[PDB]
């Protein structure tokens, strides 16, 4: 009965800041975006090492998954999203919504396919000096302060 959404959050680009709790990001992102549909991803890229601990903790309390990359390699953390959310669009047909948390022009491509080639709604929440290449892609665009501001 319900839509799938799946949320992919570029971490390392769309930070916690010191002193602010990622368990409210994450309940914000679900109030927000959440209505009328059921969960079918949720994943949350970097490398873990550089993050802060109470931040993972409070990530694997909300029991969403931090996938751990090591940022020595490459474009490994583009990959791993470029991956969950190709995972995404090959497991479900639309009616279905994804929300990318990031800044990244190295999504644009995905963002293009998954809402013209799947049929996606696409929800773009990013920081100020986000790639207008990758905004034009969203249906919806919402600033991350949102998130991580009173």
């Amino acid at each position: 009965t319900l839509p799938p959404i799946g949320v992919f959050w570029d971490i390392e680009n769309c930070s916690v800041p010191s002193g602010r709790s990622a368990t409210t990001v994450v309940q914000r992102i679900r109030e927000k975006f959440f209505r009328g549909h059921r969960e079918a991803e949720f994943i949350c890229v970097c490398d873990i090492s550089k993050e802060n601990k109470e931040v993972i903790q409070e990530l694997n309390n909300c029991q969403v998954t931090v996938a751990h990359i090591n940022a020595t390699a490459k474009n490994a953390a583009d990959d791993k999203l470029r991956q969950s959310m190709r995972r995404f669009a090959n497991t479900h047909t639309a009616p279905a919504t994804v929300v990318l948390v990031s800044t990244d022009v190295n999504f644009a491509l995905e963002l293009s396919d998954l809402r013209h080639r799947h049929g996606f709604h696409i929800i773009l929440v990013h920081k100020n000096q986000a790639s207008e290449a990758l905004m034009h892609h969203a249906n919806q665009l919402i600033r991350f302060e949102e998130f991580i501001s009173d």
